């Protein structure tokens, strides 16, 4: 009823999609939500409008987009809530809801001192 | 002897520099690290090139560089590497070690969970 997209940059190069789509998988492999998409903002498909309209396809009437990025920027402020209709696409009497970034999490911290030794 | 710094992308607005300086504060409570700096590859001071050599002033002779990146992308894999000049002045007695981006870590899904949640 309610659906998991996970919204990143895109690349022209493929690491950025690789990693939302191993993302998806580790997400998928925990089943906490009846439907997991992905979208990338630029230069690759699934897009962004793309994956939720298969959400919604698959039945889903809340769509929690969750943007997978470290920080703010211009992107997850006005690029990416624009493509959701959330500032001046169809959104059939769905809700969706636009999550938070990564930020500086203390388990990013936990990330960056074994990146720091070589694990 | 050794000193962490930790780059970033840099933006046009503030969130960027900020969670870079929130990681730093974070990293320096945990007692690892003799110097740690940071250094944002655009737009913002300080600059990776500023970053290093306020490493080697203080002393370090072995630089340990963090992408704080989720992926790699041209900035990763050609940009960054270029400053570090592994592809400014280096004195010979030391040495740049260039660390991985986050990637796909399980603590990453643990994350996005709980923005899911709004948590
Ligand atoms: O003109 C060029 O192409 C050369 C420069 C260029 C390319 C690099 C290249 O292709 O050489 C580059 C590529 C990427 N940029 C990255 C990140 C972002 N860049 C920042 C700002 C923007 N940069 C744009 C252009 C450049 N985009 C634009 C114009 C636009 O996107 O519309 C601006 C927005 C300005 C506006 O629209 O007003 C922002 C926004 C912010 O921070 O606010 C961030 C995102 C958050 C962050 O990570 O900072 C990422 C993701 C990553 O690297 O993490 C990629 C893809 C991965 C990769 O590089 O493989």
């Amino acid at each position: 009823m309610e659906a998991l997209v996970l919204v990143g940059h895109g690349s022209r190069l493929p690491y950025s999609k690789e990693l939302l789509v191993k993302l998806a998988e580790k997400v998928k492999e925990r089943n906490l939500f009846p439907i997991v998409e992905i979208g990338l903002m630029e230069f690759s498909e699934p897009t962004i409008p793309q994956a939720v309209k298969k959400a919604i396809e698959q039945g889903a009437k809340r769509i929690i987009v969750v943007p997978v990025f470290l920080a703010h920027g211009i992107h997850t402020t006005r690029d990416i809530p624009r493509l959701l209709g959330l500032i001046e696409e169809i959104p059939e009497d769905v809700e969706i809801i636009y999550r938070e970034p990564i930020g500086a999490d203390d388990r990013i911290v936990d990330i960056i001192i074994d990146r720091a030794f070589g694990r």
